[PDB]
């Protein structure tokens, strides 16, 4: 797929499991309009989000619900949320997640 | 001050200087208010953006322009920019320090939260 | 396979392609014994680097090159390399490199 | 002072007090040598380890006791410590501050280096 999302829980040294990813694109009105959206698998993996055609240059977003991770883990988090923000010009977009820190990188091969 | 921005290069091992910071918090309609503002120093630091009076109870934003940090030095970087997301004293006044350690396609935020 | 090391290009947005990598296990020495070693892929992977039966309890490090690689890129980095050293008590140890900072991070399932 | 060692806890966001720290400068046979040593203080800052005059040419080695830290939390951490190695002054006197974030299962170091 065009778009890949991968989530690392660092307190743990696992996959991010069944966390909440929303993508948004930024519409004319410089609002954003949702996407597509899914939830992490066993292995933080988020697949299918879009595809090649759907997928047109554009500024977008995405969201993981970090806080809600936290919450179920009870261990109490800093951020709302984790948030990646892009020019789309494969894009596997990896978070690496602790409660007072995230860490965001970009790979585009 | 209840609120401080650290920027960091982790390409040249430098502070971020110059960078752009944007701060706002949620209304309550829940649109996002423009809080304040201000520019990382020689440090990479950013001090005197609010005060104890004005920094309330809310969810905050802080975002910091990096990509034009990247553009200025010749890089195209991934992100738009740094964005951080956060409900802010709600056990009481706190003081909280945004950190961001920059890199091309790559940027980690961190938070360091203290007790006057 | 017991062992896995990933490595990523934070300027570049890329897996680290032809990264070298060094493991040892402490020695009753207390030095380090040359254990096994690999390059990575185009995928920035580093496979077979032992077996289960090999790969007993005990201290170990992983040292990857990064200044070789920054080197090729012709740009000057910080850190004569990266070394992991844990306890093994399935690793993944990745790897996130930048020319004065990296982070590792262990996904052990 | 020309090196100086600051450590945060990405889980409490704060900084990591009492954390120890050991340096090492390679010997003329390739051997680690004992340069100095210390512990992080509440601001998780660790200073005078040093001098201008010792702190001399070389390759050196700064490990952080990661392991202890968080076993004195009661978290069994995957790393031993963190190793920060490094080639210092070859381009004439500088000034390093070696910065690590902690995690349990990661951890991240970062250099910042600048000029006298
Ligand atoms: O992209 C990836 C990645 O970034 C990380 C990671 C490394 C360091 C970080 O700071 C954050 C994430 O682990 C990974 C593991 C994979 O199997 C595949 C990946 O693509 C990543
Ligand atoms: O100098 C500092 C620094 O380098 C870092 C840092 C930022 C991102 C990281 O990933 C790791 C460390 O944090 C800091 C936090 C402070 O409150 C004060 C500092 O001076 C630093």
């Amino acid at each position: 797929c065009p778009l890949m999302v991968k989530v690392l829980d660092a307190v743990r040294g696992s996959p991010a499991i069944n966390v909440a990813v929303h993508v948004f694109r930024k519409a004319a009105d410089d609002t954003w309009e949702p996407f597509a959206s899914g939830k992490t698998s066993e292995s933080g993996e988020l697949h299918g989000l879009t595809t090649e055609e759907e997928f047109v240059e554009g500024i977008y977003k995405v969201e993981i619900d970090t806080k809600s991770y936290w919450k179920a883990l009870g261990i109490s988090p800093f951020h709302e949320h984790a948030e990646v923000v892009f020019t789309a010009n494969r894009y596997t977009i990896a978070a690496l997640l602790s409660p007072y820190s995230y860490s965001t990188t970009a790979v585009v091969t």
